[PDB]
């Protein structure tokens, strides 16, 4: 019910204050605080994002919510507690982790992502699916980014919410990320209402490129204008910012922004040049990709940029389309 959903949100918003105190003030939180500071988190950014620490006792959240008068079973359904199935007893889901609030599209805290700071697995532990937290719907930072997305008529999608935090602080505000999932049909429906222009800047590795191709292809087929920023090999946005600084980052993101078709063919360049079967198949694929582009201006530019990869004229490529 809506009443239950609101109670679950309250639980999240109240415990956030306790996690924040635990991180910034308590002895147990000192190592986690140092870890964040070494990753460039200022006191101000930690406060701004409401970042906290979940102690390792296994009953910190449980006892707090109990004292405040919340139903324990509801706290379990809200994803803040786990249940011992042999015992039927409850305990903290999040233990010894740095706690990043996950806000919904209206800016209410509806879940947490808890990162290890001691090399434990999983690296990140999220809230489970709950009535208020759904990974196929939530986009990290969307409530904060919405204004600039509309103003700039573009959304930028990163892999990691940490990348979003760093990018935002660096000056790139129109950024969001999923919570470790493939961009959903629901996400795309949400995004389309804000803008038709989406730029993908995933990590600079094989998995990142593969995800760029898959996600970009689907966005294109869904009728969006797709762009790609290619980070240096082995780097994600947080890592680029750390190495080159804010100004270099916001300049970089403004420089080599390629239409999806141009990015795709550049990835496939060597296979096309050596494998005649792939040559034929990718010429047809790229022809189809270009045909899907809603922008007449960018469609014509893509034709000019893609044609040389096949050693054909822009006129010949246009004919194929
Ligand atoms: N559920 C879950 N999601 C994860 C896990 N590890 C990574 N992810 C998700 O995948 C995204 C990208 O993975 P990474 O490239 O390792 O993210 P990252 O921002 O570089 O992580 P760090 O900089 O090391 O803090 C993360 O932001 C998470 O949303 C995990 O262990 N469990
Ligand atoms: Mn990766
Ligand atoms: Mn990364
Ligand atoms: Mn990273």
């Amino acid at each position: 019910s809506n009443a239950d959903d609101l109670q679950m949100i309250e639980m999240h918003e109240l415990i956030q204050e306790f996690y924040y105190y635990a991180l910034t003030k308590t002895v147990e939180g000192e190592q986690a605080l140092t870890y964040l500071q070494e990753r460039g988190f200022t006191d101000a950014l930690i406060k701004e994002r409401g970042i906290g620490f979940a102690p390792d006792s296994s009953h910190f959240c449980h006892d707090f919510l109990q004292k405040k008068g919340y139903d324990i079973e509801l706290a379990y359904e809200a994803g803040l507690l786990s249940r011992n199935e042999e015992n039927f007893s409850y305990y903290d889901r999040f233990r010894n982790r740095i706690m990043f609030p996950l806000k919904n599209a209206q800016g209410r805290i509806v879940g947490y992502s808890g990162r290890t700071y001691t090399g434990q697995e999983p690296k990140y532990l999220n809230s489970p699916e709950t009535p208020i937290f759904q990974k196929r719907k939530l986009l990290y930072n969307l409530d904060k980014a919405r204004k600039s997305i509309r103003k700039l008529d573009e959304i930028v999608l990163l892999e990691g919410f940490m990348d979003v935090i760093k990018s935002d602080t660096a000056g790139l505000k129109n950024v969001v990320a999923t919570m470790g999932t493939q961009l959903s049909d629901e996400h795309i429906t949400f995004i389309r209402k804000l803008t038709s222009n989406i730029t993908l800047m995933f990590d600079g590795d094989f998995a990142g490129s593969e995800a760029t191709l898959k996600t970009g292809q689907h966005l294109l087929q869904q009728g969006l204008n797709v762009f790609v920023i290619q980070l240096p090999s082995g780097m994600d946005p947080d890592e680029y910012i750390g190495k080159y600084g804010n100004d270099a980052f916001t300049t970089f993101v403004k420089n080599d922004k390629k239409s999806f078709a141009h990015y795709k063919v550049s990835i496939l360049k060597d296979e096309i040049a050596h494998n005649d079967l792939s040559y034929e198949r990718y010429l047809k694929e790229l022809s189809h990709d270009i045909s899907l582009m809603k922008s007449s201006i960018l469609q014509q530019k893509a034709i000019n940029d893609v044609a040389p990869f096949f050693n054909v004229s822009p006129e010949q490529l246009a004919n194929e389309i």
